[PDB]
């Protein structure tokens, strides 16, 4: 005979965020209005964020969905236990790549200030082989130009600058546009955790959205060869096939879930920090978790570690900030390498159970 932590999905989380948080942050609290997508609607163990979409047309449309989306904002800056990061409606046509043409991607390059015109530069010369392996990347680059985000100091006001001294008007955007997405930070356990909301202010059918979404991951995966993330595409083609299903479930999620949840709670450090909502208190827990579960990632070496214990002695909040900051990025290259290399076994694996006409939509090869 013999005899914290990082959030793990349980039923009693997802009622507290249901009855608790949800009235909060949605337009139209009510349980028919709302569904939950994403990883968090399969209750995978290790809690990355939380999707969330929200039907709110005719009751909330392009008639008033201005008003109730200031007030929304209002109520969420007067909350000190919920940050709303970013808001994202609209879009920048000046960055839109169409023809992908020589000259449309010089008129592209020319609006981007110095050091973003030569990152645009390098992709240009990188890939002139391979043109939509350098469409890809350059869109991954004016990613932020393109698509536009607002923050609650932006939305407030009315308007933001973009590049080229040209203005955006807010009222205008979304009263022209269909949907925004709420990116909001909760504290669920002992750290902030991220959720998504995309209001649906028209009957639109968001179906297209969903497909280009899923294309969007394959690509960005396969492009950089990231074995793991490789493995999501697959996650949809075998969804009739149950054992199948059951086993590429358990390699993402549970066999590599904490690799991914570090990932995510590594880019929700940055992007707090960018939104301008990190304080040194929050950073400091964050790092403290990070460490923690690291050393639960089996055979994981990383000299950033020590790099990171350093800095931690210094004083100054914000040059921790920073530093953690820059040094978080090399460690989650190294986790993505890291649990990459582990998956590449069960990408091939299941890839050739793919039927040979059906690989080119589950892998680039
Ligand atoms: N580097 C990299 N990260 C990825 C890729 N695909 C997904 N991710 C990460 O995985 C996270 C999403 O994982 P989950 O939230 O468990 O899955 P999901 O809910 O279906 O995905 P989202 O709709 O993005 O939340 C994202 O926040 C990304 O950080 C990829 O191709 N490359
Ligand atoms: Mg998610
Ligand atoms: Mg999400
Ligand atoms: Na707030």
């Amino acid at each position: 005979h013999h005899s914290p932590g990082s959030l793990i999905y349980t039923y009693k989380l997802e009622k507290y965020v249901r009855t608790k948080i949800f009235p909060k942050i949605l337009l139209i609290p009510d349980k028919n209005r709302y569904i939950i997508k994403g990883s968090f609607r399969r209750r995978v163990p290790f809690v990355t964020d939380i999707d969330v979409v929200n039907n709110v047309y005719p009751e909330i449309s392009r008639e008033n969905i201005y008003d109730e989306i200031i007030k929304l904002v209002n109520n969420i800056q007067s909350d000190p236990n919920i940050i709303l990061a970013y808001l994202s409606c609209g879009t920048d046509e000046r960055f839109k790549i169409s023809t992908g043409s020589s000259k449309e991607l010089s008129n592209i390059q020319s609006l981007l200030p110095d050091n973003e015109k030569n990152e645009f530069q390098l992709v240009l010369n990188k890939y002139y082989n391979d043109q939509q392996k350098k469409l890809f990347f350059l869109n991954e680059l004016i990613w932020d130009h393109y698509k536009l985000r607002w923050k609650p100091e932006d939305v407030l006001i009315g308007s933001m600058n973009l590049a080229n001294n040209v203005s955006v008007n807010f009222r205008e955007t979304v009263e022209n546009n269909s949907t925004i997405l709420l990116q909001y930070y909760v504290k669920l356990g002992s750290y902030p955790v991220g959720i998504d909301v995309v209001i649906n202010y028209q009957k639109i059918d968001l179906t297209p959205a969903y497909k280009n979404a899923a294309l969007y991951q394959l690509q960005l995966a396969n492009y950089s060869r990231e074995y793991y993330y490789m493995l999501f595409p697959l996650r949809y083609y075998f969804k009739n096939n149950q054992d199948i299903s059951q086993r590429l479930e358990n390699i993402i999620e549970k066999k590599y879930g904490l690799y991914k949840q570090l990932m995510v709670r590594i880019d929700d450090y940055h992007t707090l920090y960018k939104s301008g909502n990190l304080k040194i208190d929050m950073a400091t827990n964050i790092v403290i978790g990070i460490l923690r579960d690291i050393e639960k990632l089996p055979g994981f070496e990383s000299d950033t570690i020590y790099q990171i214990k350093k800095v931690a002695t210094n004083n100054s909040p914000s040059i921790k900030i920073e530093e953690w900051d820059i040094l978080l990025k090399v460690l989650y290259q190294e986790i993505n390498t890291a649990v990459n290399n582990k998956s590449r076994k069960y990408f091939y694996r299941y890839i050739a159970m793919v039927p040979p006409q059906d690989r080119s939509k589950n892998y680039i090869s």
